[PDB]
């Protein structure tokens, strides 16, 4: 072991069958008033996701491969895995039923006979009391054993199924196509559903075993009454199956409706920096409110039928028995003299066992659709590393007339591709936005669908993507990627990528936290980190997807001359490019167009055959609470919309119902104390009719109260969620930067499952229990008020026990809820990088971390239920001992105590006891469960808030955007409130109608002049004004729409391109077509049947960045803002299209004030003025002509060094 004793799996002597191992933790629970992480007794090797998972996998694979897998019914999840553990429960249920039935029924009759004439004997009670004690002890022990077995056996199934699902998730999928938000919802919600169905769905078998016993007892006491019970039970059978059939469809529709809502919830989380400038927070709010309203309506419709089956009529049996008694009544019956109320009380006690059937049937019906869903997840294509084609030696990559394109129902893009690569050679492709030299790179990975051709490959890859993927670990761990530390190789890597000043500028040291996805670094730094990791990993084959795009000229030249030329000269490097500056030193160049290779060979041969591109080459052109749950959460919960009125109506209805049932009980009790037939006999029929109509009322009343309660609780939940969403949406940027996303999404997946499912039932049950107890104590105080002595000791000991167990219950629940968020964080952050993870073949480490996190989360689940079972056992034992003592008292005190004042003693007692036993358990249950509302309230207004959309008090005149005067003055920022300054002493004065180009060294600042305008930075020093009007005083909502920005990284939401094009439908139909046509996409849209309703998702995955950039250009063209700024709009674009692009930009915004950003000097030479910055400061600047004839100018030096 060496970790924890875990006394469950040993100590076979009389120490572990009863719940006694938890007495050790009860001391520590109240000694410190807490329970930390070091004394939780983590799970042993028995309940570990390493032994059961293998067995489940083997069983499922065998059941798949035995015959053709058409559907397989997924019967092996439940019926064959947890089978042997259910036979013991189903065989102990019969024992406990018989023990609870046979004993008391005869004992009460014998005690009544003894209280009739005690004067006969005195020692005849000892056998009776001994039998009573034996039966009670046997019953309680059997019940505790059954619950313990089911609780223990309900965990392993979920523990194995979760890891099976994740292991299936980690596979090569060409596209998601699964509404990614669904996958997370599959991991959490369906985890819970597979648990309850294994721990509750086992008491359904307890119905018939007692029904047959009741029928045979009735036929043995009365002759011809053995036929009506069977007839009235046959009619009861199909109602349950009808209920299940009706609820299955409702559950399926509800889960389908809630599938989509959580997907749109993820889109804002990972794109908040994008939709924070165009005030697109309005459409999404309306869309999510509409889908939430639809979900709430269907949930209410589903739940209305349930409230009618929480025991609307378990009195069918008593109604049938009363009808049989009244109809057959021959005015005396010649048999009913002493045991009149005994049989009625026994039959009333029968409802306790069968009151739990609806819960079992509902859980089974839900588990059916859960099984269907999990079956739907499997039976999909495992397309990865399958080619089934021969290879050849002395080569690494070989192709033979491949014909590939994105997704099986789309027009082919590549046809008849054939190429070869020699070992240790450098090859460049080059081309346009046509042939698409990104499908070729991904073809050999295995992510590309295949139709024909032949692909062969043998080796290892160090993949680099066009974008960047950065984990949450520290920088040194990111560079190492799970490798052994070194000193010489690490220093060589750091010196070979020109990374030294970047590491020196860090505040503390190299070891620093990065973030969720490298949100604290620029694009160039992320590219450099990815390149350094690929360089240090030391793999056989290097694949670079344009690693020299966003970076400058000098650093790129140095890296190519130092790293690629020398440090990587002993391996094979294959990379594509759009710039022909470095193609001189390359070995071979292969040119392909429109998916077809035209000419290939030595680069020196591409001079006279076709000088197409040569014209370009010619010259220049959390925290866990440490206290008890206060009443503030309850006050907030009841202060929801329509709270007090609904609560008062519900309480009044409940009080009236309890009064009615009390009056009926008194009526039947009085009727019991009457003549034994053959006297005063017509009134019986009238009384039966009165009783029948009374029941009716109660029923009607119970239906009404259920309806009202369901409506009120659902309204409260909807209002709470609607309040929460706006607060999360207006969260400042720093909160999103520090706190990971897995800490926010949890409150939207797990809390909403428990608040809207389990809470109302427990609340209503506790309310009913407390009103019944108060009525019983009032009645006891009413008649026979001379017995009010034991009440004090009873209440004080019960309070002592409750205050003893509540500490453990609360601490265990809090520790259970705390440790579930890193789970979701990891499962979210390990999906987006499927390509890189598959390339590096690093699934095992992620899987092991997943398993360890799952076990840590599952550790405190068992003890939470074990504590409640232990409390129930203690309460039952105490009550049994007290009633035994009171009965023995009776026994002894049977000579000089009249029976008139003692006949009802055992009666009222058993009720009182039972009522207290139920009350304590219900109170503990609700106190445990009411922590989710507090957890949601943890994000109350104490959290930071974004900035005030507007103000509506000092809005500027509508004619404000007239001049583009900008006056920068001392703009110094920190970006983290702790990090050192990134830009210092920035002051500019730009006259209206001016053009300025941006170019400079990597790192440093570029984009440098971003922020401090449309700013959300919490400016501390300096201030700027636009057109003579300050920026701090004016509101944000109006100001953000005045100017427009084209982001460097394209962003494309789901739905359609139109919705992005018009946030509010303020443009006609021809203007958008003209805008799309003007930028040379005449055939880029008409190629599809949809014209303006294109299906775009997942950041435009159909067409690559070459088209996403121009889509964003077209979108920003129609806005026509006062100031339109382009942030490096020529990242990956050809040279021929450049002119057209800049010509269109100049034609459109001829007089607008703009600041152009580009990575190429030759494409910025036309600007009126230029400026450059070295590290954090701007050097002297003027027109390009002035600085061109200046040897001592950095701009001329870098232009000359650009070659
Ligand atoms: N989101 C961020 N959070 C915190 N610090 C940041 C963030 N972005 C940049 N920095 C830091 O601010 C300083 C200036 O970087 P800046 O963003 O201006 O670079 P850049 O000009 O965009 O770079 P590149 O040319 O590589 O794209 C650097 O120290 C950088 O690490
Ligand atoms: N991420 C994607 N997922 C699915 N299909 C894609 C994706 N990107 C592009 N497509 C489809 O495949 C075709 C080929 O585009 P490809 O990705 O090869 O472009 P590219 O030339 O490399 O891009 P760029 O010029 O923007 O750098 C597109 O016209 C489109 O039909
Ligand atoms: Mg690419
Ligand atoms: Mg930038």
């Amino acid at each position: 072991t060496s970790k924890h004793q875990h006394p469950v799996d040993n100590a076979g002597l009389f120490s572990c069958m009863t719940f006694s191992w938890l007495s050790s933790l009860a001391r520590v629970a109240h000694k410190k008033g807490e329970l930390s992480m070091e004394d939780v007794w983590s799970l042993s090797k028995h309940e570990s996701s390493d032994v059961n998972c293998r067995r489940l996998e083997r069983l499922w694979q065998e059941e798949l491969n035995e015959v053709g897998p058409d559907a397989a019914s997924l019967r092996r999840v439940v019926w064959i895995f947890c089978r042997t553990r259910l036979i013991l429960s189903i065989v102990c249920l019969m024992i406990t039923q018989l023990a609870g039935f046979s004993g008391p029924a005869f004992m009460v009759k014998h005690l009544l006979e003894y209280t009739q004439a005690t004067e006969s004997n005195l020692q005849y009670s000892l056998l009776l009391v001994l039998g009573l004690l034996l039966t009670e002890i046997v019953r309680s022990w059997s019940l505790a054993l059954t619950w313990a077995l089911n609780y223990r056996t309900g965990v392993r199934l979920r523990g194995a199924i979760l890891t099976m699902a994740f292991k299936k998730i980690l596979k090569l999928k060409n596209i998601k196509e699964k509404s990614l938000g669904e996958l997370i919802n599959i991991c959490s919600n369906d985890g819970q559903r597979m648990f309850e169905a294994a721990a509750v769905g086992s008491l359904l078998a307890g119905g018939p075993v007692v029904a047959i016993l009741g029928m045979i007892y009735n036929v043995i006491i009365l002759g011809p009454t053995g036929f009506l019970g069977s007839a009235v039970f046959i009619l009861f059978y199909p109602a349950m199956m009808f209920a299940s059939r009706l609820t299955a469809y409702f559950r399926r529709k509800c889960v389908a409706a809630t599938d989509e809502r959580v997907q749109k919830m993820n889109e804002v989380l990972t794109y908040i920096k994008f939709i924070k400038m165009y005030a697109w927070v309005k459409a999404f709010s309306q869309s999510v409110q509409k889908i939430r309203e639809e979900e709430r309506r269907i949930l209410e419709k589903a739940g209305y039928f349930q409230s009618i089956t929480v025991g609307v009529a378990p009195i069918v049996v008593v109604i049938a028995s009363v009808v049989t008694f009244s109809v057959h009544m021959t005015l005396g019956f010649d048999l009913t003299a002493a045991q009149a109320f005994t049989v009625v009380t026994v039959f009333n006690s029968m409802t306790f066992a069968l009151k739990v059937t609806p819960f079992s049937v509902k859980s089974l019906s839900e588990a059916s659709v859960a099984v269907d869903r999990f079956k739907s997840l499997f039976l999909m294509e495992e397309v990865h590393m399958i080619k089934n084609k021969p290879a050849s030696p002395h080569i690494k990559i070989e192709m033979k007339n491949a014909t590939l394109a994105w997704d099986l129902r789309l027009q082919r893009t590549l046809h008849s591709i054939d190429l070869e690569i020699q070992e240790g050679k450098l090859v460049g492709i080059c081309g346009s936005v046509g042939s698409g030299k990104t499908s070729l790179i991904s073809a050999i990975l295995g992510q590309m669908t295949l139709l024909e051709g032949s692909i062969a490959i043998s080796g290892t890859f160090a993949y680099v993507a066009q974008q960047a993927w950065i984990l949450n670990a520290t920088l040194r761990d990111n560079i190492l990627f799970g490798k052994e530390y070194d000193e010489e190789r690490y220093n060589s890597v750091l010196n070979s990528c020109c990374l030294r000043p970047d590491l020196a500028i860090l505040p503390s040291s190299d070891l620093t936290e990065i973030g969720e996805r490298g949100a604290n670094l620029s694009g160039g730094q992320r590219q450099r980190i990815s390149l350094a990791r690929a360089l240090y990993s030391d793999r056989s084959i290097y694949i670079l997807d344009d690693p020299l795009s966003a970076l400058c000229a000098h650093v790129g030249n140095h890296i190519f001359n130092s790293a690629i030329r020398k440090h990587l000269k002993s391996k094979t490097v294959l990379f594509v490019t759009h710039q022909l500056q470095y193609l001189v030193d390359c070995d071979e160049v292969i040119f392909m167009k429109e998916g077809c290779i035209t000419e290939r060979g030595t680069h020196e041969e591409l001079m006279n055959l076709n000088g197409d591109y040569a014209t370009i080459f010619n010259n220049l052109l959390e925290e866990k609470g440490q206290g008890s749950v206060p009443w503030s959460v309850y006050g907030v919960y009841i202060q929801a919309a329509g709270g007090p009125l609904a609560f008062l109506v519900i309480m009044a209805l409940f009080m009236l119902n309890v009064g009615s049932t009390a009056f009926s009980t008194w009526w039947l009790s009085y009727w019991i104390k009457q003549g034994s037939g053959n006297t005063t006999v017509p009134h019986m029929q009238y009384y039966a009719s009165i009783y029948a109509l009374s029941m009716a009322v109660m029923l009607i009343l119970k239906a009404i109260r259920g309806v009202v309660f369901v409506k009120g609780t659902l309204r409260a939940s909807s209002r709470l969620h609607d309040e929460l969403f706006r607060r999360i949406l207006r969260s400042p940027m720093k909160f999103f930067d520090t706190t990971p996303t897995g800490r926010i999404l949890n409150r939207f997946s797990k809390d909403m499952d428990e608040v809207d499912v389990r809470l109302p039932f427990q609340a209503e049950m506790f309310i009913q229990n407390v009103i019944l107890v108060f009525f019983c104590v009032g009645m006891i105080a009413g008649v026979f008020p001379w017995f009010l002595v034991a009440v004090g000791p009873l209440v004080i000991l019960f309070s002592v026990l409750h205050i003893v167990s509540r500490v453990l219950i609360r601490e265990l629940k809090r520790l259970d809820n705390i440790t579930q968020s890193p789970f979701l964080s990891h499962i979210t952050s390990s999906i987006q990088g499927l390509a890189t993870i598959h390339a590096y073949n690093k699934g095992q480490e992620f899987l092991h971390r997943y398993q360890e996190l799952l076990d840590d989360n599952q550790a405190p689940f068992f003890l939470f239920t074990c504590a409640m079972r232990w409390l129930a056992v203690r309460l039952d034992l105490i009550s049994i001992a007290l009633i035994t003592t009171t009965g023995l008292m009776i026994v002894l005190m049977h000579g000089q105590i009249p029976p008139a004042y003692a006949g009802l003693a055992i009666s009222y007692a058993v009720q009182l006891t039972g009522l207290f036993q139920f009350t304590v358990r219900l109170a503990s249950e609700t106190e445990a469960r009411f922590t989710s509302v507090e957890r949601i309230n943890h994000y109350i207004k104490t959290l930071s808030l974004e900035a005030p959309a507007r103000i509506k008090n000092k809005a500027p005149s509508p004619d404000w955007p007239q001049e583009g005067e900008v006056t920068f003055e001392n703009a110094e920022m920190r970006y983290r409130e702790n990090l050192p300054l990134v830009l210092k002493k920035v002051s500019f004065t730009i006259k209206p109608k001016e053009k300025i180009g941006i170019v400079g060294r990597t790192g440093s600042g570029k984009s440098s002049l971003g922020m401090a305008l449309f700013r959300l930075v919490e400016l501390s020093g300096g201030c700027i004004k636009i057109d003579g009007v300050r920026i701090s005083d004016i509101g944000l909502a109006d100001l953000r729409s005045k100017l427009s920005i084209i982001p460097q990284e394209p962003v494309l939401f789901s739905g359609t391109v139109r919705s992005n094009l018009d946030p509010f439908n303020q443009y006609t139909e021809d203007q958008i077509w003209d805008a799309l046509e003007r930028t040379h996409m005449k055939e880029c849209i008409a190629q599809l049947p949809l014209k303006l309703e294109s299906e775009v998702m997942e950041n435009g995955d159909n067409f690559s960045v070459g088209e996403r950039q121009l889509l964003c250009i077209a979108r920003a063209l129609l806005r026509h803002c006062k100031i339109l700024i382009l942030d490096q709009a020529t990242a990956a674009m050809d040279t021929e299209t450049d002119l057209l692009i800049q010509e269109t930009i100049r034609e459109a915004f001829a007089d607008c004030t703009m600041l152009t950003i580009a990575c190429r000097l030759h494409t910025v030479l036309g600007s009126d003025r230029i400026m450059v910055l070295a590290q954090g400061q701007v050097v002297e600047f003027d027109t390009p002509s002035v600085l061109l004839s200046n040897d001592s100018s950095r701009f001329y030096a870098m232009f000359a060094a650009a070659e």
